[PDB]
């Protein structure tokens, strides 16, 4: 009990190797219809995290920094690769010019706790029930701001948790320095992001979550979720409905800052089931995103890396499958190899089928277009059981993504869709505790 007596000092070694090739569909290019190198780099990260206890069981603080080391990169590797640091230090300075190593302070937070109340402030990550979230590479992004919340415990009738967060700057993992928020024009200032959100846990495997947020004078964001786990033939079958919504506050549709027409939303239905050694997943999404952007974003600032928002649907099949009008169905399976006498090992695969994808409603693009995209992935995983490298995770991920058009990447009004892609990712994560 105390500031120093409960201190933790953990860290992690991270290694990341990647090769990603993409088809060039520009007709008068020299690589026409061939795969070209897009990302190719070896990168390592090192993190160190101090987390004090609580003095008077009320006040404490956390500090944390990480380094990034570039081990190898090709001339044709695009930038930024999001593991190393971008050569430009802030969000809205990004040139897509290069990468580099260095060191970043990603955690510097005073934390408070008394009775049913808690709070954090400084350089933080969202930790409560809001729809704000950080970008995650190996390390998370960081907001400059504060978060506070409390819990209403009703005993066995459940427990309501609510939380509010506010921030005026943000920094993605691949940036060393925080920057302000701005609109789609990357000029008009956004004073703050803030969000209120809550969760009710019935303590019978039914959970209701909801949150709304705001980018000052610009965007309004919404989130709801309902998840329930019950038995079918005596096995845990997990379920969840999800809703994500967004609006803008720009009257003029032709303004470069207007990104949505009316309410843009992403709705999702998930199913999970575990029979013996097989973990099955079956999930599907539907999107509506009328307006100039043409695709739904969970983050409230539309510029790349400016901020991030909560989104519980991740299929790790490269494409975000979030185009206006797009439907997508996902099916995966991981197979535990413990009954082959390989504990800690797992192999699995994924398949995504998407259809009915329409472009931005900006009239300069053909509104008659209908795009279909699919993908499949293979995953191998291993968590070391032996002593020395106990807990070190090894993951190999391969994905083959198919765009069923000849539209060049980012064109035709599909501002967030790219052409066919091969991707292989090799990860190693080794955590360690000093004290
Ligand atoms: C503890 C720990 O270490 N890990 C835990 C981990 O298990 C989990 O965390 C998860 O980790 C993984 C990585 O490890 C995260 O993976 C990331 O996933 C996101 C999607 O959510 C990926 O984001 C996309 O990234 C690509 C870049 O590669 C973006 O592509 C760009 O998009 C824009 C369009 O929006 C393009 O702009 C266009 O640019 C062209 C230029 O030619 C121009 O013509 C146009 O004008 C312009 N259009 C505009 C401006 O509108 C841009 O060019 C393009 N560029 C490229 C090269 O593609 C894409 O937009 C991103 N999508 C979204 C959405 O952000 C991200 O790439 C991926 N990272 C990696 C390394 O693969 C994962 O997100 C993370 N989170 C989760 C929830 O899983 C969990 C476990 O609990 O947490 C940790 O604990
Ligand atoms: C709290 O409310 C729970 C949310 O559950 C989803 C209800 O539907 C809302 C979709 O708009
Ligand atoms: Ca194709």
């Amino acid at each position: 009990a105390g500031f120093i007596d409960d201190s933790t000092l953990t860290g992690g070694i991270y290694y990341w190797q990647r090769e990603r090739d993409r088809k060039d569909l520009n007709p008068d290019s020299k690589d026409y219809n061939q795969y070209t190198t897009n990302l190719s780099h070896s990168t390592a990260n090192l993190s160190l995290d101090f987390a004090s206890g609580y003095a008077w069981d009320m006040f404490g603080l956390d500090v944390g920094a990480f380094t990034a080391i570039e081990l190898a990169e090709s001339s044709a590797s695009g930038h930024p690769n999001e593991i190393a640091f971008s050569s430009k230090n802030r969000t809205y300075d990004e040139d897509y010019s290069g990468d580099k190593g260095g060191v970043s302070l990603y955690k510097a937070a005073a934390k408070f706790k008394y009775g049913p109340v808690w709070a954090r402030a400084g350089y933080i990550q969202p930790s409560g029930q809001t729809l704000l979230a950080p970008h995650w590479s190996f390390m998370p992004g960081t907001y400059q701001g504060a978060e506070a919340g409390a819990k209403f415990d009703y005993g066995d009738a459940g427990a309501l948790s609510f939380s509010y967060m506010w921030a005026d700057k943000y920094k993605a993992p691949w940036h060393i320095e925080v920057d302000d928020f701005r609109q789609n024009d990357k000029k008009t200032r956004v004073s703050y992001l803030h969000s209120l959100g809550a969760k009710y846990d019935f303590k019978n495997d039914l959970v209701l979550e909801a949150a709304f947020g705001q980018a000052q004078g610009y965007v309004n964001q919404y989130f709801t979720k309902a998840s329930y786990k019950f038995d079918v033939l005596g096995n845990p079958l997990t379920t969840s409905y999800q809703f994500y919504g967004a609006e803008d506050r720009i009257s003029d549709k032709n303004d470069p800052n207007s990104i949505y027409d009316g309410l843009a939303w992403l709705q999702a239905l998930t199913f999970g089931y575990t029979t013996g050694q097989f973990n099955w997943r079956l999930e599907g999404t539907m999107v509506k995103a009328e307006g100039n952007q043409g695709f739904f974003l969970q983050r409230m600032t539309p510029t790349y890396a400016s901020s991030n928002g909560r989104l519980d649907v991740w299929w790790d099949n490269r494409s975000d499958f979030n185009a206006n009008g797009e439907k997508a169905v996902y099916a995966g399976v991981m197979y535990d190899l413990s009954n082959w006498n390989l504990p800690g090992m797992a192999v699995g695969g994924s398949y995504v089928y998407a259809w009915d994808a329409k472009p931005s409603t900006n009239p300069i693009y053909d509104q008659s277009q209908r795009l279909k995209e699919s993908a499949w992935s293979l995953d191998a995983m291993y968590t070391i059981q032996e002593g020395r490298a106990k807990g070190t995770l090894i993951k190999l991920h391969y994905t083959q993504y198919d765009n069923h058009t000849n539209i060049p990447s980012w064109g035709g009004g599909y501002g967030n869709i790219f052409q066919d892609e091969k991707d292989v990712k090799f990860m190693v994560i080794a955590p360690f505790t000093i004290f």
